[PDB]
């Protein structure tokens, strides 16, 4: 089905064997970047994750603030972790230093659109870059169709900067500009994700739709979350972003047995 | 899409809002039937089960033997729950006695056929009863196609014994005359069923081929069991029969609300 690898300098993930789980790195700061207990504590929760089955370890962050908050712990992590490392940002400046203190993917929640030069910086530096559906209102025509449309115009940046295709992973932006009606129906159609031609990932962890239906606390979307990860791995995605790495690897797995993936 | 209700004497089932959850009652039995330590905690456990979300206890069965054990069960649970109780036996005996005791649905693991009569049982009292797929060999010419004949043969033994269509649930019988890659085939092709007519129950609940996959002991299921829930209800079925009815009812929940039931 992907007739290539996924390419992250020192760490190659294939697309084919199984659905691979990001896990989505734990960020308390300090009252005072790069100081003892924040970075120590980044360190021993990407080890626990990387212990539980994580394949890629997401490291989330004013500019020059977020660097110094980020950059440091892109150093320890990289080090100490050997697991690839995205960093989640859409500012041009944000992903150049990450990727130069150690991390392999653009995680852009704007996908290109937020600040277009990131694009420039994939390009450049070579790296896989997720390009996630979001916008700055919600007023959809039609959902998937407004979804599939968006997305491509963020394609078309990244191919635009010089992003080779083998480079690019698709994100349907779940919690974002979407009521939680039009979150249940992109869940509902996200096999439609599909025809663009590109990896998926999903990432519905712990988020207020779940909450929304199940009518439960943030510390209570464990079984949601794992709901929305087996549709999502049955209709098509190559990763998943959780929380709960753990349980979502195992879930993940049995799918994966079950589907024939 | 189900243009009835599962009739059950004095409760109905509606099979088009939710999928329906059904409880595996824990029968722990006393070295000494009816006595006051194991129905008590029967009783107990029945109560937790309605109180996380289930729809119908199912509660499971040397022939005298088995009825002294089970209508006192059924006794204190029909009174003290007000839930649907199915009785899991191939034993047309103890069927009749069972839903005399107050059990308003047959569940045989051996669809009719281990003893025929059991049909006439359900016929008479016109309870529905749930057909799964079993056999005593495992010599497959093709998985699903035999399954499928296999289950037919129950519907014509239960409809030449008087049995209403609508009186009718089939179950592929996962972990039943099925090695443990056929169990991942039947799952992944658990559609196929729907061609028949009847609401289909799933019951998957902690089974070794989970454990197979995941490599996991049986109280290390309970993500690999979601995954086959979530799968199930996918790909149509109007029940499931689980141990951990808190955590499927959610996952059962979410599901539900993605797919648009
Ligand atoms: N790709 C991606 N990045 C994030 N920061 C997300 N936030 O929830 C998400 O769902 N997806
Ligand atoms: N219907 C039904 N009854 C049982 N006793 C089962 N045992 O696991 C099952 O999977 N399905």
């Amino acid at each position: 089905k992907w007739d290539y690898d996924l390419r992250c300098g020192e760490y190659t993930l294939n697309l084919n064997e199984k659905t691979l789980i990001m896990g989505i790195l734990n960020v308390t700061p300090d009252s005072f970047g790069g100081s003892y207990n924040e970075v120590d504590a980044a360190v021993r929760h990407a080890k626990e994750m990387r212990d539980e089955g994580a394949h890629i370890i997401d490291i989330g962050g004013s500019v020059e603030e977020e660097i110094k908050r980020v950059v440091p712990m892109i150093q320890a992590v990289s080090k100490e972790v050997k697991l690839p490392i995205s960093i989640d940002t859409y500012k041009a400046e944000v992903a150049k230093q990450a990727i130069e203190a150690g991390a392999h993917i653009i995680n852009d929640i704007w996908g290109a659109k937020a600040e277009p030069k990131i694009a420039e910086v994939a390009a450049h530096y070579d790296v896989p870059i997720i390009l996630m559906h979001n916008r700055d209102n919600m007023n959809y025509r039609n959902l998937m169709a407004d979804m599939i449309a968006d997305l491509y115009d963020s394609i078309k940046i990244a191919k635009d900067a010089g992003v080779r295709d083998e480079n690019i992973i698709l994100d349907p932006g779940i919690g974002f500009a979407k009521t939680p009606e039009q979150n249940l129906e992109a869940m509902r159609n996200l096999e439609q994700l599909n025809v663009l031609g590109y990896p998926v990932l999903l990432g519905t962890s712990r988020k207020s739709f779940i909450g929304h239906v199940l009518d439960l606390p943030v510390e209570e979307r464990l079984e949601g979350t794992g709901a929305t990860v087996c549709l999502g791995i049955e209709k098509g995605c190559e990763f998943v972003r959780v929380h709960d790495v753990k349980e979502m690897s195992r879930m993940a797995k049995m799918m994966d047995a079950m589907i024939g993936k």
